[PDB]
DNA sequence: TGTCTTCAACTGCTTTCGCATGAAGTACCTCCCAACTACTTTTCCTCACACTTG
């Protein structure tokens, strides 16, 4: 029994990953470093002053 | 006259990447086709009757 449901869990986890990586990836893609060390996305639309306030 | 509230119907998604190996619909219709048997077709073959004879 318990080996089986680990099968189950083991198969479903792979299929609630998937949306949660792309779901977010989309909007962060345009998220980068400025050259004067400020998150920038690639709109220019600042994100953070500094990445995690220490670059 | 003006603004507000709930419910139900409607929208869009909810693992990735590849092998296999592609197959199969079907009603309505049929003209074509294959069949069994009989019937029909083209060339050829061979004999036969009457009037007259003597």
């Amino acid at each position: 029994m318990a080996g089986r449901e680990g099968l189950i869990d083991t198969a479903v986890k792979t299929s609630r990953s998937g949306y949660l990586q792309r779901c977010l990836t989309k909007q962060l893609e345009g998220v980068h470093v400025s050259y004067d060390n400020s998150i920038r996305d690639a709109d220019g639309t600042l994100v953070q002053f500094m990445y995690g306030g220490d670059a």
